[PDB]
């Protein structure tokens, strides 16, 4: 089963709760040494210590992905602790419904958070994946980069930019042996309104962060060795 | 024929040469009062004077679309000269192939130029279009918003961001009577040309007047129920 990605070093951003925590835990179970980072040092350290207790190799750091101080800190810490970089999970990001008439201070924030940070991180990690023989980048997007809705002037543009950045820098770092892929999660269970939102989800249930973790583990694994420039939507079949 | 632009005021950015200049001329021939703008004052003034000589209403302005001073200046100049704003053609933009290991500054300038500028322009122009009973915004994108290629880390991401911004802010400014559409131009006229046409099934390159007429359709009452759409004017292929 090339589904082990055992011999590797995976930097997971925003990985103290939810999708990032699940990705870190599942990657560690698969044999990868995990640099858990978060905006909060305490949560990342907690998750990393839990992984070490389970029997895995992990460290926990504070990283504001928008702060190049913190980005070089994470890259250097991964290199010091484990010697190489082979997987980069850009799960760090946020933003939400901001009205059309918003400050531009809110539009540039959406792109510095959801796009600029992860591009700079991929720039930082790509050379180390090169003497390492190749690596896997995974940007965690959203279903707003494909769908069209109100109040999504900032979030949606940023997520579609993440998607096409994936599709394009698949071509630049391919020669380096690096695969760029993205995951678009939707309605993840971190109630008539809940069943009303399930009425458009054909599988009749909400998704667990293990679903995204599983999809990521596939995309970051040797089983996805000839898969790049792909956005995979994990949505149960709907929006 | 509802393909005329009578009682219309059209702001056209980057319109001293090429697609923008042809759009300004075609829109003026359609009966629209044209605020031609450019980064260089001389070209915009020349194009506006030529339009006035041809029998249309036009003014020429210097505008760096990345400069909010210039943006408010264009909005106020349009409202002074012609009393309203009904059409906003964001043709101004640029960038191109940059390396993956490109400097971070380079990567923000293509968003600030190719996205942030036109979003702030649409923000400034939306209240006046609402007041004028509705209008049309047209973002001049590029075929890199859809295609995947090398060196397109910044240009492609910004252009796909423009595409999805079009698609989504069609939903916010819809209630205002405003239609947002986008044009993706192919190779334009201004043995690798033979590769170009190996691809382009119509066996010729496109004239700036093709983009001009596509824009004229999308900014006219003929397209009154068309919004959130990206029209690719490529002759039927990719160049």
């Amino acid at each position: 089963s090339p589904f082990h990605l055992n011999d590797a070093v995976a930097i997971v951003t925003g990985a103290a709760a939810g999708i990032g925590r699940a990705i870190a835990g599942t990657f560690a179970k698969a044999g990868a040494s995990v640099v858990v980072t978060d905006l909060k040092s305490e949560g990342a350290e907690a998750v990393a210590a839990a992984i070490r207790q389970a029997g895995g190799k992990a460290i926990g750091l504070e990283c504001n992905v928008t702060d190049e101080q913190h980005r070089e800190a994470v890259i250097k810490a991964a290199l010091d602790q484990f010697g190489k970089i082979t997987v980069l999970v850009n799960n760090a990001g946020g933003g939400g419904p901001k009205p059309f008439d918003m400050p531009m201070s809110d539009f540039e924030w959406a792109f510095k958070l959801n796009l600029f940070s992860l591009f700079r991180l991929s720039q930082l990690a790509a050379p180390h994946m090169q003497k390492a023989g190749g690596g896997a980048i995974l940007n965690i997007s959203s279903m707003a980069g494909e769908n069209t809705n109100v109040r999504m002037a900032s979030y949606g543009s940023s997520k579609a930019a993440v998607n096409h950045l994936t599709r394009n820098i698949a071509f630049d770092v391919g020669p380096m042996g690096i695969r760029v892929n993205a995951i678009a999660p939707g309605a993840i269970k971190t109630p008539e309104i809940e069943r009303a939102m399930l009425k458009h989800t054909p599988l009749g249930r909400l998704g667990e962060a293990q679903d995204i973790a599983n999809a990521a583990l596939f995309l970051c694994s040797p089983a996805a060795a000839w898969i790049s420039g792909q956005v995979l939507t994990v949505s149960g079949g709907g929006v």
